C-alpha cells in the first residue's frame, strides 16, 4: 500500500516546461504537486489537478497514473516537486 509517483521533463521552451509525473504501483493515488518560486499551473491532463497557491492536489482519472502539466517557468526552469500517499 504505497503509490510510487515519479517526475520527468517532457516538453520545454522559453516560458514553461510540460512536466510528466508517472505513477506506478496503485491507481487510487494522490500526487501533491508543488511548483517552485512564483511558478504556477498553466495546464494539466491525464489527471484532475487543481489548487490556488504553491501546490495543487492531483488525482488519477482511472487509467492515467501519469499526469502532465505546464510549469510556468516564470523565471525558473526547474521541475516541481511531487509526493504521493496511500489513501
Amino acid at each position: 500500500t504505497g503509490c510510487s509517483v515519479t517526475a520527468t521533463r517532457a516538453e520545454e521552451w522559453s516560458d514553461g516546461f510540460n512536466v510528466t509525473y508517472s505513477v506506478s504501483g496503485s491507481s487510487a493515488w494522490t500526487v501533491n504537486l508543488a511548483l517552485n518560486g512564483s511558478q504556477t499551473i498553466q495546464a494539466s491532463w491525464n489527471a484532475n489537478v487543481t489548487g490556488s497557491g504553491s501546490t495543487r492536489t492531483v488525482t488519477p482519472n482511472g487509467s492515467g497514473n501519469t499526469f502532465g502539466v505546464t510549469v510556468m517557468k516564470n523565471g525558473s526552469s526547474t521541475t516541481p516537486a511531487a509526493t504521493c500517499a496511500g489513501s
